[PDB]
């Protein structure tokens, strides 16, 4: 019936300046040498992704849909929520948030200047007086960046990002805000992600397939999942959002936003020029990420019932999908991942990679990251959260006039601490760049789901003991296939082999000790695995006052 995406030849140009790297990466050299390999998506590959997004959606439903919307509803209906006020969804901007087409930003959102809540204030009164014309949005293109891989085709086009004005993404914080911090835990319950630790993604997968009396997991993720939303696939999230107890004001302006918003509406490039018109997810609402996950969970959950999956445990992170279930024999295992498929695709979210049943919970990867297994000095079996350093290799040697890859480094090495790869090059780079900067004791930004914490590189060990626990430093013996891809991964980038890793990070820890403190306690717990006679470690107090809630949630 309709298609995703409509063009009218305009380019999808530049927000501004698209960085080149330079000649010398006097951060990161030293960490890898193919910096040919390492690229970022830019604008002229935009053009690429729009004929890969723009296709015809017909999406045909069915009693199984039907009813787990229906349970979904009755779920949202124990949610209450309350708009925000005007002051409250202003100081939620980010400080650099893309600015507004009436001369203000976000330092004066942020700041509840006057000319901005009163241009915000018109803005909302519009959405509960029209609840028809369409909003128009920006479309640029996203910059980040990876390796090439040219089994895939070399390099990636850059993803479609379209979002509103700056006075509207205030205005849906307003009326949506509460409800995304509230409808996605109450609908999925445990089985939404975005709410675990990497070391709680792990229990709960572990739990999961123990529970199971013979086990079997799938991942599953949609192909371009933001073209694959139906104009009613929105309208459908709406009457989601409604099914909660809300002040009739919200659900007006809720009602407005997804009709002249959500559902679509004319796209403008940077330049001012209408690009094309969308009917499909806007990737850049407030709704994206909750929209994305919800939505994801009815067709999953849907098809589970359609294909016969037994006894399916669940964990959804965006269009990111494990399903862990009951066994049915390889024979129909396989027969009904075929069958969740070909109902995935009537629900208009077609796969990717097709997904096949596994038995092994290494081998199944979802959310870009994987459990696996380490011994510790003793046999005993530690279970953590891994992934393929390649992308983390390559956005570790981003490094431009207007970009640090120092934030990077960190955030990994908070977000993977137990993984042979941090534990062994990125930790070690790390702490050598900040000791000849002299720089050890200044704080860094971690950043997480939009948040951005501030950390002080001299708290890295109470800090990871918060969060993996004191056997992220004890981790003696990794598997094959860690080992096989890690190895891969530096060949792959130009770094060194892990064996040249052991011998920088002796020469790290000796400094560190060596300027006792804080910077020793770092020396000794992060880099006891280097040393032939390990010393024993003990819990660290400040770990147990440390707060750390926030920083894998919503
Ligand atoms: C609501 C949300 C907001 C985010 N805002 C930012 C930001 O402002 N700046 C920044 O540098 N990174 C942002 N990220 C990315 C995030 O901080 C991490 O880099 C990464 O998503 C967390 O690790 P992962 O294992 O989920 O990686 P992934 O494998 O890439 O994530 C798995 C799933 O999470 C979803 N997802 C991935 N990236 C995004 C994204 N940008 N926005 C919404 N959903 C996404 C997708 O549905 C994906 O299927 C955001 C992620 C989410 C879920
Ligand atoms: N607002 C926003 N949403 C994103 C971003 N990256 C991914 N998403 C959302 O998550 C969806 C699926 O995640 P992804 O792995 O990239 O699959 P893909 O769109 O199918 O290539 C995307 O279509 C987005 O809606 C981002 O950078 N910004
Ligand atoms: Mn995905
Ligand atoms: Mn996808």
């Amino acid at each position: 019936s309709s298609m995703s995406y409509s063009w009218t030849g305009a380019l999808i140009t530049p927000c501004g300046p698209e960085e080149e790297k330079l000649p010398i990466n006097p951060l990161s050299n030293s960490l890898l040498r193919y910096h040919n390999k390492v690229y970022c998506t830019t604008s002229k590959s935009a053009s690429q992704r729009a004929k890969k997004v723009t296709f015809d959606r017909t999406q045909v439903l069915d009693a199984h849909y039907d009813s787990v919307l229906k349970d979904i509803k009755l779920a949202a209906s124990k949610v209450s929520a309350r708009l925000l006020t005007l002051q409250q969804a202003c100081q939620l901007t980010p400080p650099h948030s893309a600015r507004s087409k009436y001369g203000f930003g976000a330092k004066e959102v942020r700041s509840l200047s006057g000319r901005a809540v009163n241009h915000i204030k018109s803005v909302w009164k519009d959405l509960l007086e029209d609840p028809q014309t369409p909003i128009p949005t920006t479309i640029m293109a996203k910059n980040e960046v990876f390796c090439v891989d040219p089994a895939k085709g070399g390099k990636k086009p850059a993803r479609l990002i379209v979002y509103p004005d700056l006075g509207v993404r205030v205005c849906e914080k307003m009326a949506l805000y509460d409800i995304t911090q509230k409808l996605p835990q109450a609908v999925m319950g445990a089985s939404y992600g975005f709410q675990y630790s990497p070391a709680q993604r792990v229990e709960y997968l572990l739990k999961a397939w123990a529970e199971k009396k013979d086990p079997m997991g799938f991942s599953y993720d949609t192909r371009h999942f933001d073209s694959t939303v139906t104009e009613r696939d929105i309208r459908t999230e709406e009457s989601i959002y409604q099914a909660c107890s809300l002040p009739e004001e919200a659900r007006t302006a809720i009602h407005s936003l997804t009709e002249r918003l959500y559902v679509g509406g004319p796209m403008f490039n940077s330049k001012g020029q209408t690009c094309g018109y969308r009917r499909c997810r806007a990737s850049g609402v407030l709704t994206t990420s909750m929209g994305n996950t919800i939505t994801c969970y009815v067709k999953a959950l849907a098809a589970c019932k359609a294909a016969g999956i037994v006894a399916p445990t669940m964990l959804v992170c965006g269009d990111d999908l494990i399903v862990i279930s009951e066994s049915q024999g390889t024979e129909e295992d396989e027969r009904n991942l075929r069958a969740f498929t070909e109902a995935m695709t009537r629900y208009s979210a077609p796969p990717g990679d097709p997904p096949r049943p596994e038995y092994d919970l290494e081998l199944i990867t979802s959310c870009s990251s994987n459990v696996s297994v380490a011994l510790g000095p003793r046999g005993r079996r530690r279970y953590y959260l891994t992934r393929d350093p390649t992308t983390p290799l390559a956005r570790a040697a981003w490094e431009t006039v207007r970009h640090s890859p120092i934030n990077s480094w960190l955030g990994n090495i908070i977000q993977y601490a137990p993984t042979i790869w941090v534990r062994m090059v990125l930790m070690t780079h790390f702490f050598s760049i900040l000791m000849v900067q002299d720089t050890l004791d200044q704080n860094l930004n971690f950043e997480m789901y939009g948040s951005v914490y501030s950390v002080n590189p001299l708290d890295l060990p109470a800090i990871i003991e918060r969060l993996h626990g004191l056997d992220a430093f004890s981790m003696h013996t990794y598997s094959h296939h860690e080992l096989t891809r890690v190895a891969s991964a530096l060949r792959k980038l130009g770094a060194p082999p892990l064996r040249v890793w052991k011998s920088r990070a002796r020469a790290v820890r000796a400094s560190l000790i060596s300027r006792g403190g804080k910077a020793a306690v770092c020396g000794r717990y992060l880099f006891n695995w280097a040393v032939k006679t390990k010393l024993k470690l003990t819990p660290l107090p400040e770990a147990r006052l440390l707060d750390l809630s926030s920083w894998f949630t919503v």
